[PDB]
This record gives structure tokens, sequence and C-alpha cells, in this order.
């Protein structure tokens, strides 16, 4: 079973508006290059986004983590198992990934997907925000979430779950018409409430946006400041109805592509119950 | 010297309105009334806010509370050593504010201020919100503040601090125009960082706005899709300068003057220092 | 200024009854005699409660604690220069008392009071109750509290406030018929919400009732069925409106004299405030 | 006023009795020598404990503790104003005992005692005990209580009280025969229950005991047994009354002094209450 | 009396050395400038630390802090009673250093000083660090500490105590030779241990060194790297024995004055108590 | 599966140097001897270190703990299964080890191991440090760490992992030289980050140091001075990057042989994850 979502990889037109919107902005650490990859940080980890340049504008990849060797192992008999198709990285992609292996496949929908271990720490040159937030909270929830846009949320439901072990927290049915609303799926994999929601959303984009949580409610409100003023918010602050995480959202560089900035929200342990949400909001979050 | 701001007591020309925006807005208890005043209730008090019909459409008083009876002769005797010109109230008016005995005055502008002590309580009839407030901070720090509208700040400075006995926080320059600013006062007279604000605004009423506090962030973030969902909302969330309290504004029904509600602020004590901020706002509060 | 209640002496015509009804009743512990009176222990102290044959049915006197010697001359000085006569007791009576020194006066209506100072204890005794109570809730606070009839409240608050040093909390308007109420004036001398309450009752007692309090909500319990055992019940159980004490009322033996048993009162301090209110219960306290 | 007892100095016919008494058996670590003097500590000042050759087998002298050098003239000040001899200490009593300044006196009865400020600390030799011990309480509370015999309690009181600045905590009646008892005045001068006893004892030695308070309840039970190795206990464990100190006591090498060695008792405040009691030991404290 | 000190000016001869030193290797935030000073942040307020160009390579001036008008007033008296001659800071001056008002003097060996109130915060452009540090602490504390270097510390002791309203904490007895020390007298004027030390160094500086405090023990740890990597390493980690600061040395680009930058010291209160000490350090700060 | 490291067994050429060491440097407690061997306590348990002459200088055997006779004899099984040869220890082997029975082994490379259950306590021989140190972490993670030094990286793991039990943390890639360095493996068997780690270096000794760790960060600091003192330092204080502890490292009397002395580091449990650094300190650790 993944234990976290670890990293994530975009693959965009235009890099340094990228560059300046995860730095200035967001207030994630520069973090040096791979290749042709710009790198990172958010806490300890040696990088958790890489961009690089592309016509996708899109995801390119997301990192999901073991604790350990065997774990690995444990992954790729389960693949096997469900005839599931993957490739071991070699000595040059765990080099540029800095992990110790890693197992290469695809969601049913064609997003790459990387199980690895043994992650790169830089605890000799600590981390120090672009921008003025307190810090991000990671740890063992993982970098974040981001929710998957899929044409068929049964299929995507049976891999995540079934193959890939996430467990569904909640479901939201998410008004898009008068009398149309899409059954959005929050999936946990640890104390997160979730790492991954699945979606069927008529956007042509692998993902709808990736969130990013600090630990203060000062850091959100100084975010959504810079945000506004690079002109990018697309909703007010709100608070979700399932998480309670309290936040806002704005567009990356990457059209179509939003970055969801939070705090505070609940947490899951296995005494959770699943449940249904008729709206996303319990308060605020009007779009903008 | 002043404990803590009692109560408040407007004149409107519609009362109606008054009363659905104290009640299904923001939240108070609608109380009875007393003559052809509404009264409502935001704790333990037998009333907080009263709103009377009348050509004002502005704050007709400011209930100001001190501890004791021999307090009060000590503000009496305060009043007369300034040259400030007040009237005991008799028994209707005591009875009609349900208080053991009262001064009446005025600042040097002509707000009527009302010194009291011995305030009736209700705990037999536990406050019930009208809307979804978990409640109210009052106490000790009293009932909120208020924003007081002044044509010369140094003189009401001087009444404020030397007879009332209120003590200045802070300074903040509020920009009015590309090169005019109005250095408003923020004055406490206890814990809350202030009580009232002094500024110079070229706005026609007694007073800007008033403001409540609530327990939870959820309560301010819930007060404002009500106020939103009323067509009233008149600046974003966002978190003061000098108190630190997150709220958000919203128009009464009575032009120009505004309510604030919000949540946790800083609180002062014997240590506090004075400073000024070029801001109103850390982040967010943008005029809607 | 008096510190606190330290001890009550009662002269009764059914001392077994009493007896009993201090013990198996409401706990306290049986602690030998002097002279005639029989001595009753709540803690530490040597002695709290005296009972003594008379026809008075009555409390008989109060003793009212400071912290030291000096303390006590000061107070002499406090009553020479109201013009309050008073006699030092003498040796046997400090022996009878169980004190350090001690001066013996009245209040204006003819209850004798005792200032003392420098108590017994007995810690190689401890405190066993004579019925379930896990403890009484005095140190600082003092034994209990108690509520002086009294003709005229004026002259009476006048004696207590300005000789004595007690200081008013609050008062609350008790209603006596469809049109008639007595302003019930409550008093402090520490921390306890009230120690001696003021009355005009109609009732040919010197005291309406006197009060203990328990550590526990339980402790309350078991002892309203204890007493409803004895058919001694005169309330249900219920919360008052100034202190929060949840407490019911029984009768002693002694004929028009209850006795309240309670748990869990708000505390006062420098930061206190006079108020008015218009019950004795927020809750319960139903006659019966 | 006095802030707290600094230090002891004993003149003694045995000094290597004394030295491993106060090593081995109490656990105080050895600090070198000033003169024919050995020193001890039982924290990080330079030393607590003086032990000198000399045929009084005594208390040669105690240092009494102030805050700074201000504190000290005014000493001197309440010194001359009641006609108590004093002498200032020269430069080299200075540099013998460690201090910045000192004022030389005896009390009513002989005891020499030295007024003192600005001892020497020496935290780049830390403090290791010379037996198992977790450590003593000391700082704010000085290094212990000893009791001190008087002929006179009386005439004593006056002079600690009137002229030092103690105050009186409580007064035990400590029983010498079946008709005779000896009230102990304890007085405090901290937070320390007390830090001089006054007491009428027939004996022929200008103190009782000192006591010495250990950190933890273990720390007493293997003193004890350390102080049983060497023949030295005079009682068993045992509660005191009045500061519900947990000790035992033990002999010293000098005859008739006595080292009380104890744990946990309460401290007191401004609120504390002059109290009598008629035994020692709320339990426990058998003569041995 | 002065609350505690504010800000610090610097004239130095390599202002971009100073520059990189503050933010780089220090962790300071850079505040643009004024006039030909470029400023530094260390939390809210709108500047700190002030370097300009000049030939002293030292500490041009201090400001000193009270906590409002009134105050500043009365510090005027008490310069006027004690015959110290000061000018009040004019419009343009009050601009350049952000605050309200401020009195302009010198110490009695030519330090300028600064005694002012309401300075400016600028919360609105939340404070982030040039280094990796998580915080300094400051608050009621204010920005550090410094050594002051005086020829005369009888003379110094009178001016900052009896004149500024500082109060000697300890004396430490700094070995400058063999049979050579400097006793070292550290002050305080809030719960800072020390905020001016006088000590009679034979340097050719108004001041040893100025003091920064972090956060936490790593903050502390990562900048020893950080200035060993810049080479000016004069100490290594070691603990004081007055504060018990944690911390080490590095010498600024202006020659033989240092930064001390440290963590965890205890605090002082009304109940200090004043002592020596033999050495500056507990353990460690080996001179490298 | 070994639950804790419990015992260490040198062989020295210089038994008087180990015992100073130990004792007046390292603060252990000296505790007589057992035939020819010297023995040392650090908490509660008979010894943990045993220091006897031999050529080796160095470890001689390691004490691996389990919780009972079942657990032992469950571990012989494991050793059957796995082909390891082991003896058990005789009566006069556990007589003296002071253990209700043991295994003796050999790890790949030649490094006695026992495998125990059943240690001896001596309570009543309360534990005293020879040094000042308030006491070292012991209990539940044993008595500390140390480095394994192994010419096979995969077999040592496969043995300690798969064998004994032992748990991966994370590795840090050591650097030897420009373009090499060696990886080294920290294995943890309870709370403790490592309680042994396995690396290639190329010392001539089976292990490169062993760890202790202290309660405080002034016992380090304390204990670095008195090594220092003695000239033994091999590097300034640091902290690491994995296990977060807070050391540095000196020399034992055996060439090549060092002792690392730490405080304050992470524990783990079973939601760790395994990671990988490029540096052993996060701050410090200079070599010297
Ligand atoms: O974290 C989250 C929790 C609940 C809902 C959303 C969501 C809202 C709008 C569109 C897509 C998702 C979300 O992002
Ligand atoms: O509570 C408050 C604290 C700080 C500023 C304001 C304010 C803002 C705009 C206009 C008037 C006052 C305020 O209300
Ligand atoms: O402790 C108390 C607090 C408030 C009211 C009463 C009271 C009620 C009925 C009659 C007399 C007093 C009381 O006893
Ligand atoms: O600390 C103490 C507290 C109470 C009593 C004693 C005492 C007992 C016997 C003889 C003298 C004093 C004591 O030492
Ligand atoms: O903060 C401090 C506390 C104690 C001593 C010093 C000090 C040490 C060496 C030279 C000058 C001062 C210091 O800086
Ligand atoms: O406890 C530890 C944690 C991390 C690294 C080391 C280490 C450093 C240098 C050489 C060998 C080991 C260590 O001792
Ligand atoms: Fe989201
Ligand atoms: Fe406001
Ligand atoms: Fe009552
Ligand atoms: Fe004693
Ligand atoms: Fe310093
Ligand atoms: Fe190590």
């Amino acid at each position: 079973s993944i234990e976290r979502l670890g990293y994530l990889g975009f693959a965009v037109k235009d890099v340094p508006a990228w560059d300046h919107f995860l730095t200035k902005s967001v207030g994630l650490m520069a973090a040096g290059s791979a290749g042709d990859a710009a790198l990172y940080r958010a806490d300890q980890r040696a990088w958790r986004i890489a961009v690089q340049p592309g016509e996708l504008d899109d995801l390119a990849y997301a990192g999901l983590e073991v604790d350990d060797a065997a774990a690995l192992e444990r992954m790729a008999d389960k693949l096997r198992q469900a005839g599931v198709a993957f490739t071991r990285g070699d000595e040059a992609l765990m080099q540029q990934r800095k992990v110790m292996g890693l197992l290469c496949l695809q969601d049913p929908f064609g997003l790459p997907l990387e199980i690895y271990y043994g992650p790169a720490e830089i605890f000799h040159e600590p981390f120090l925000p672009s921008a003025p937030v307190s810090g991000f909270v990671t740890g063992d929830q993982g970098i974040g979430h981001f929710v998957r846009c899929v044409p068929d949320t049964a299929k995507a439901m049976a891999f995540y779950t079934e193959v890939l072990g996430f467990v569904l927290s909640d479901i939201i049915d998410i008004q898009m018409g008068p009398e149309t609303s899409v059954p959005a799926h929050f999936l946990h994999c640890n104390g997160r409430h979730h790492t991954i929601a699945l979606a069927a959303f008529p956007i042509p984009k692998r993902i709808h946006h990736f969130m990013l949580q600090a630990n203060t409610i000062d850091d959100v409100g100084y975010a959504f400041d810079r945000l506004d003023a690079a002109g990018r918010i697309t909703s007010l602050l709100g608070r979700h109805t399932n998480d309670q995480t309290l936040s806002f959202y704005a567009d990356t560089p990457s059209p179509m592509i939003e970055v969801e900035f939070g705090w505070g929200p609940r947490t899951v342990d296995s005494s959770w119950t699943v449940a249904r949400h008729s709206r996303t909001a319990m308060w605020g979050h009007k779009s903008v």
C-alpha cells in the first residue's frame, strides 16, 4: 500500500513564469536543477516539485512513496497480480529522482506514476522559503494532494483502492450545472484527509489542481494577497465541508490548472466514517 | 476610569430591516422591547443593543460601564473636576436601561454617553442566537468596539483619555487618497485591544462602524456568507495590523454605518507599547 | 478587613437531632465536646460548627477570621473608630474557641460576632466524614456562607462593608409575592462569591440558612438522597444565577433554618463587576 | 528585610567526622577550604556550609541574604534605627565569605549573624553530590532552615520580625513533659514555610538542628538508610503538621545538634494564615 | 525608566561587507534604505539595525525605547533633574527613525543615545529572513544586547542605573591576564537578563559586541556553520554562567567588534538576586 | 528479535587510563570488579560497561537483550534455522555477567555477541556519577549505540536484519575522499534511532565508536570541556542529519576507537520511513 504522495513533476510552456510562481508567490525554495528540470523544496527533502519545459502544461508524473525496500517489492508483487504493467527505474533515473529504487507505471488513464522508497534529505541545507511562509505541513502526510481528472470514476476507484491501497474518505457532489453534478471521491493513504481526489470533470487536464498546506492561518492570508497582487486568484477564502481545510485557489501559469493553498484540516484515522456532502464549502470559496 | 463598553443604542429609519439584520444575519437574540425600543442580546445581559425608530440612522448613545456604586460617584467627581456637564438618570431611565445608576453626558462632539453600574443579567433565560454563532466574546472586555468619528482628534483624545480614563494602544495612518491619510487612534480601557477608536473621517455619521467578536473562525466564515446572501458585504476577510483581529465588514441598514464581525485578536495588558502602522490590514480586507 | 468566615455556633432545642443531622446526613465529623457544646469538623480545623442546648433554635454566633495578631489589632482600631462596642475575649474563651485571640461584638441587629486569629488545627487526626462526601471546599474561602436576616438592609450594608470590610458582589430581587420582592445583597471578603448575604426576609430567625460546599457533584447528589430519606428536602437541585453554585436546600432540626449543600460555583477576584438578577436560580431549585 | 538564609558556619571538635557526615552521609559536595574552614556545596554557590575546628561544637554564624547593595544599606539603616550594634565586614572577611558586602551583628542572645549580598557562584564547576541525592531545593528559598534556641521567645520574636523582617507562619506547642509544652514559633522570609524557628528548649546549644530539603522522596529514603548505617538516626520518617515536610532526623557529630533531611513541604505566600498546632507530626517521626 | 533596547545604528567602512554579513550570514532581512543608511529587520518593526558609510567602524547610536508619550516626557524630566544635556529630535529625524518622538543625548563617554516612543511596524510586509533562522526573540525584551566599553565603570553605572533606570543583574570578573581581571556589570531593564553590560576593556571601540537571540538551538548551530564558512568565528559554542545563553561569537566586518548569536537564556523578574561569577562560561566558548 | 543493546565489554592495554576516562571524564560510576574485569554503571543495572586487560584495545563483546526466557529460546530457534553457531553460557558465565541465561555467538566477521535475558539490577545502590552528569538515557532504549566496522555491508545487513531482527532506519553516504564515500547503514531494534550502524570503514578496529546519551544539553556541554581538558576531543559540537542527536566525539585510550556523547535525538516508531542523507551533520561536528 502507498504510504504518501512525495513529489510532483510538471511539464510546462513557461518555466520562468512557474519559477516565479512557485517561489515569490507560493513560497517554495529554489533548489537548483537536475538536467532540464528546475527543482523546488518545501521542507528537508532534496526536492518536492520539479518543473521542466514541455508543451503539456500539465502534471508529467507523481511520486508515490513507501517506507522501505521490502515495501517496494510488495508493491511490485501487487502490480504483477493485478496485471498492471511497470518498469523498474534504472540507475540514471534513480540518480535523477534521488531515490533508492522506483517502479514506473501509469494509472488507467495515462498519468505516469512512480512508486519509490529511500528519498534524499538535505538537513545540512535547511529549508528557507522564498516568500513569507512559516512552513508547510508534510512529514508522514506527504507533500499535499491533487485532484485527478478521470473519464470513468468507477474504473479509477478500482485501481487506486484495489491496486494502490488508497481508501475512500468521502464523496462530494460538485454542482456543474442546474441539474448536473459530479461525484468527486476523496481518497486517503495516511492521516491526510485526502491525498488524491477522483472526479469526472470536463477539463482537458490530467489534474484540476494540486494543494499545499501551510502551518498557520496567517500563512494562508498572506499568500492570498501575494497571489492577488499577481492577478491569479480564482476563489475567495473558504473552508471545505469534508476535510475542514481553510484555503483559497489560484491559477498556475498552466491554463486550467490551479493551486490550492490551505490550513487547519481535520485528519483521519482507523475510525473514519464514509459520508456524502452536497457542497464543497461549509463557507466561503466564492469563485472569482 | 471606564471599565468597558456595555451597550449601544441606535435610532434608525428602518427598524424591521435592522431587526432582521441583527438576528438572521449577525446572530443576536431578540429580547423583547422597552417602550419603542427593540432589544437584542449577545450573552447573559438583559440587552446589549437597542434599536428605536428615528431619522438619525445613527448611534443614539453608548453605555460605558464601571464596577460599582463608588466607582460611579468617582466618575461624577472626575466630570465635575473637568467641567463636563452631566445629569443623573432618574428612576424611569434607570428602569428603562435596567441599571442601578447612571450619569448622562455627551462627548465634546455631541455623542450621548451614559456611565452606569449594576446592569441586569438574566441567566434563567440563557442566550440563544438567531443564526449559527457559537457565541460572542464579551465579559470583562465588554460588548465590542466602535469607531468614533470626530472633527478634532486631539480634542477627542484629551476627553477620552484625561476624563474617561481610556489609554492609547496605537495609531494607524489610514490612507484616504494618494497623498492624504487619517491618523486613527485606537484606545483601550481593559484587555480588549480597542474599545473606541478616534478618527477624523469625512463621513456624516457619529460612528464609522461597531464591531462584535465571535468565539471561532468558523463563526466569522459563516457570518460572511449570511451577510453576502443579504448583499451587504463591504470587505473581504482580512486581519488587522494592530489587534490581529480576523474579520470582515458589512453595511448595516443605516447608510454609511458598517458592522465588523471578527475573531482572534491579541489582548493588551500593563506591558503594552504604543506603536504606529501604515496599513489597517496585515492581509486581506480588500474593499468590495 | 475580615478575611473569611471560620466557624458557626448554634443553640438548639434538640441536640441529638442536630448531631444526627450534621453527621449521618450532612457528613461532618463528630469532634468531641467543649463544655456543653458538641463539636463538628469539615476539615483540618479542630472544629467548624458547634451545637449547644438552648431555646433559641438559631445561630448563636459566627466567627470571623483574620490572618494574624496585627490584623486583629487593626480590626479593634476599626471598631473603635466606628464607635462599635466590643470586648476582648478572656483566656477561658480563647481556650474554649481554640484561638490565639478574639474580639466579641454584635452586628447592628444583635447577632454576636467574634473576630479571631490563630485557630487550632489537628492534622494528626485527619478529617473522616460521617457520611459519603469526598470533602468540603474551605481553605482560604472559609467554611461556607450564611444569609443574615435584617430589618434594614441599608444599615446592615454600611456595617458589613464600611466596618468589617466585606464587598458587594451582586443583588438578586427575590420574589416574595405577586408584586413584592426582597433585594438580597451578596457580599464577599475573599474568592468565595459570597460569605454573607443580607436580606429583609419576614422570618423570625437570625439567619435563613447556612451553606457548605462539597468537592464534587456526586457529593451533592448523594447528600440529596440522604436528606430526602430523612424527609428534610426543601428544594430540588438547581444552580444559582449569581455564583453558579449547584445545590439543594433542606431543613435543619431548627424550624425555619435551612442548610444549603452545593458544588462548583464561580469565584471572584479584583476584576469583579456588580450586577443585578431577577431570579435566584438559572435553573432548578423548585420548592418542595 | 532579609530575603533568605544563605549559609551556615559550624565550629566543631571533630572536623573529619563532620566532613564524612556532610559528604558520604548527607550528600554535599566537598568544595576545598578557606583558611582553617572546610567548605561544602549543595548547589551552584561557591559554598553553603563551612566547618572549622573549635570547642563550641555548635553553629558559629549564619548568613542572611539580601538581593543587592541598596538592600544592604537599608538593612544597616534598620539596625541603626533599632539600636542594634553592627560592624561592616572588611575586605579580608568579604574575600573569605566570597560576598560583595556584609554587616556583622548578633541576635539578642549571642548568635553571630552576617547580612550580605552578592555571593559567588561557580557554574563552571557544576554541583556533584558525594552521595546519591538528585539535588537540593535552594534557589529563592535559600539553603534550608534551622531552629534557634532562645531563653525568651517574646524578645527573640521582636528582633527577628521587627528588625530583620521575618514573619510568623505558625506555632506548635511541642510537648516536653506530661504537663509542659514549648511554644515553637516558625518564621518565614520567603516561600519556604520556615527558615528560622524560635523555641525555648532546655538544651545547651545555639540551635536544635539545621534542615536540608531534597528534590525527591527517594532522596530522603536513601539518606535515611545511609544515616542509619552510620548509627545516627534519631527519628523515623514522618511528616510535619505545619509545613507538611516529609523528613527524618539524625545526630550530627556535635552532641545535641541534629540534622533534618526532608522533602515536599507546602510553600507560603501573601495569603498565608497564622494557625496553631498541638503536635509536630501529622504522622510518623517516632523518636529513636 | 528605559523599557528596552530597540535599535542600533552602525557607521562602517565596508557597507557591502556588512550587508552580506547581516543578511547571508546572520539572517536579517534587507529592508531598503533611508538616506545613506541601509536598513535591516529582525521582526515586525520597520527596521532594527541601520548601517551607513563612515570611518568610525563602530556603533553610531543606540535607540532606547519607552512605552508612550508621557513616558518620554518623564524621561526628559529625569534628564533635566540629572543635568544631562539633550535635544528633542526634529520632524526630519523623527521621519528618518520612524518614531513618534525622541530625545537625543550621549552617555558620559560620548555614545549617542536616542530615547524614543511610537516606532513604526509593518505587519503587511511580514519578516522573511535572508538565511535559515526560525526567528529572533525580541518583543518586550527588545532587539538584544550590547557590551558598552567604558573607562570608568563606577561613573557608567551611576548614569545607566540612576538616570536611565537600568538595574544590575550581576557581575563577572573577566580574566584579562594572569593577575588582571575586569569586573563586567550586566544590566537589565526588562526580562532580558542583560540589555547592556558595562566593562573597562582595553579595546578602541565603543562596544565589544552586540547580541541577537534566536528561537531555537538549531538556529544557533546553523548560524555557526554559516559564519565559519565566512571565516569569522571567534569562539566555539558555549553557555554563559550568568544568563545561561547558549551562543558563539564572530567578527563583524568592523575590526574588534563582534556579534554574539545565541539561544535559551534564563529571564529575570522582581525576585532577581545580585551574584558574582569568576568565569563568563559555564562550559564552552573556547577562543578561536 | 533483539530488544535492545544492554552491555559492552572492552579488552584494553591501559586499564587505568580507561578507568579514569570512563569515570572522571565520561561520568560513569565505578562498580567494583568481576574477575579481572573492572565494572562501570550508567543507571540501575549492576553494570553496563566492562574493561579487562588485553592486547586487543577493542570491543571484546556486546550484550544483546531480550525480555524473557521464552524470547531467548525463540532466538536460539532463529539461530538454528539460520545455521548460525552458538553455545549456551554455563553457570560460571551467567554468574559473571549477572544474567539468567545467555547464548554466545559471533557476527559474520568475528565480533562476539551474547544474547541474554534477566539482568541484575541494584536499586539499593542508586547510581552516582563520577563526574557532573544529570543522568543517561537508557531504559527500553538500552545503553546507547555503536558503529560496527564490516568488510561487506550487504552480508552484515542480512545477518543483523534477517537473523537478529534489527531494522534499517536510514543510510548516510559518509565522504571519505574527493570521489569516495561509504554508505553507513543505521539500524534500530527499539525507539532509539540507531543501536548499531554498519559501515565499511578502513580502520583496523571492530568498532569506530560507542555512544552514550545524556539527559540534558548541559550534560553534553560540560562533558566536552572535561574531555577537552584531557586532550581527547576529536570533533566540535554538532547535530546529526538522521537522528538529530546533538553530540561531540572524543578518543578513548584505545587507538582509533572514539566515544560519542550526545543529547536530544528523535526517536522512531512503526511509521518510520527509510531515507538517505549525503552528510552526517546538519550542522557542526567539525573534525579537530
Ligand atoms: O481539497 C478539496 C476538498 C473538497 C473539495 C475540493 C474541490 C472543490 C472544487 C473543485 C474540485 C475540488 C477540494 O479541492
Ligand atoms: O478594528 C479595526 C482595527 C484596525 C483598523 C480598523 C479600521 C479600518 C478601516 C476603517 C476604520 C477602522 C478597524 O476597524
Ligand atoms: O447561595 C445563594 C445564592 C443565590 C440565592 C440564594 C437564596 C435563595 C433563596 C433564598 C435565600 C437565598 C442563595 O442561598
Ligand atoms: O521543621 C520542623 C517543622 C515542625 C516541627 C519541627 C520540630 C520538631 C521537633 C523539635 C523541634 C522542631 C521541625 O523541625
Ligand atoms: O552575553 C554575555 C554574558 C556573559 C559574558 C559575556 C562576555 C564574554 C566575553 C567578553 C565580553 C562579554 C557576554 O557577552
Ligand atoms: O550517531 C551517528 C549518527 C550519524 C552519523 C554518525 C557517524 C559520523 C561519522 C563517522 C561514523 C558515524 C554517527 O556516529
Ligand atoms: Fe483540493
Ligand atoms: Fe474596527
Ligand atoms: Fe445560599
Ligand atoms: Fe525543622
Ligand atoms: Fe554578550
Ligand atoms: Fe554515532
